[PDB]
């Protein structure tokens, strides 16, 4: 059966991602008929509903938005080639974070982004910002913020690379799990769909994201959590860095692991456990408020 139906969110960025996946599919399988089923754990739930009741065959997500847990019968089966994983400084009136005067307003609702900015620059005012990329840029242009923090990859994909005033190195702002990579979820028993997706998997990115996600999973993380988790392949090994921070920047718990790619999952679990035992458990508890990772 030649049809593959893609469930996606309906934003410009989300639809760009659905086209990316559709184009890769058509390139590998010229006989396929690819259909889009746009709609809408926050966002992914409706997509997963569609998979479970056979209205869609795959759901395409940005990796960092993929939940740590899945309903019976679904899973993340493909991790596509990673784009730039970094955060970006975006500003009309200033050329860097360094240039912002005390009391400047920087927008982001990421507690991961916030704790790290606040660690280094407690004089800056960090203000919530929500919405699609286009809307967030509008609020900036409208004067609501002196600067905002967005992902490099999103801006590049939307043709808005001119908005990247500065890319932030991972040592300055450690990325969200799988930032820059697209992931695909489907029904685990659907061997036809999984065979069609095989050509889209990028093994090197999949190794990195495996480590990162194992770390986050053990911390019972999500987007609403001040967690950084970021791996690179360096001289045949996976190098995983992680952090958990108090949003006010007062305490940031950090650690690292290096090892063979086949150990990606156990490395991430081990690192998570180390952070938990060195203060992260208590920080997370004040965020989930009560609930702590066991
Ligand atoms: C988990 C989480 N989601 C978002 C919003 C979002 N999701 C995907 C992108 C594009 C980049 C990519 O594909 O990886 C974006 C927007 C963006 O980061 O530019 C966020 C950001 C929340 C915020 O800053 O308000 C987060 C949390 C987090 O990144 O730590």
């Amino acid at each position: 059966d030649n049809v593959l139906r893609i469930a996606t969110r309906q934003s410009p960025l989300a639809l760009w991602q659905a086209h990316y996946v559709k184009d890769k599919l058509m390139a590998s399988h010229p006989g396929l008929v690819v259909e889009l089923v746009p709609m809408v754990g926050l966002f992914v739930k409706e997509l997963e509903v569609a998979l479970l009741e056979n209205r869609a065959d795959i759901a395409v997500h940005s990796m960092k938005d993929v939940p740590v847990e899945f309903p019976q019968g679904l899973g993340l089966v493909t991790i596509c080639e990673r784009e730039d994983p970094r955060d970006a400084f975006v500003s009309n009136n200033y050329d860097s974070l360094d240039a912002l005067p005390a009391g400047s307003i920087v927008g982001t609702s990421s507690l991961r982004r916030q704790c790290q900015l606040a660690e280094r620059r407690p004089d800056l005012i960090i203000r919530s910002l929500r919405g699609n990329v286009g809307t967030r840029l509008s609020k900036l242009d409208n004067g609501e913020y002196d600067a905002i923090i967005l992902a490099v990859a999103g801006l590049k994909r939307l043709g808005l690379e001119s908005r990247i005033r500065a890319a932030l190195p991972p040592e300055i702002s450690l990325p969200a799990v799988g930032q820059g990579a697209v992931g695909i979820e489907c029904r685990l028993d659907d061997s036809r769909t999984r065979e069609l997706l095989a050509a889209l998997n990028h093994h090197e990115t999949a190794l990195r994201v495996t480590a990162e996600r194992a770390m986050n999973t053990r911390l019972e993380g999500g987007c609403q959590v001040p967690i950084g988790s970021y791996a690179e392949l360096i001289d045949g090994e996976i190098w995983l860095r992680a952090l958990v921070g108090a949003p006010d920047g007062s305490q940031i718990i950090r650690g690292e692991r290096r090892g063979a790619p086949q150990d990606a999952e156990q490395m991430g679990i081990s690192l998570a456990e180390e952070l938990l035992n060195n203060g992260a458990r208590e920080i997370l508890a004040e965020v989930y408020n009560g609930d702590a990772p066991a």
